[PDB]
């Protein structure tokens, strides 16, 4: 029932903000239980960003996670993400969009 908002980065050439946008998230592991093939948060999370930046391509992208050491680590699967959030201790959850 939790919610977590998820702020995304869009990087240009430069590396620069083009636009910030932000979604509610369910704390809960997947939206479906059924149609769910495998995916569920990365697949979920991919989908707003495509259609809150409608910049670039659609599923031509690849966000990419801080680590650790801060290091850029572009993520695309569900156990990317429950790794992801063990890192930020509050509920928002920060990533870097960049279109292919």
């Amino acid at each position: 029932h939790m919610s977590l908002t998820v702020k995304a980065y869009l990087l240009g050439k430069e590396e620069a903000a083009r636009e910030i946008r932000r979604f509610s998230f369910c704390f809960s592991p997947e939206p479906e239980a059924e149609a769910a093939a495998g995916p569920g948060p990365c697949e979920r999370l991919l989908s707003r960003v495509a259609v809150l930046f409608p910049a670039l391509r659609p599923g031509g992208f690849q966000a990419h996670y801080r680590a650790e050491r801060g290091d850029l680590v572009a993520f695309s699967s569900d156990e990317e993400l429950t790794m992801a959030m063990s890192y930020v201790k509050d509920d928002i959850f920060r990533i870097y969009i960049k279109e292919k």
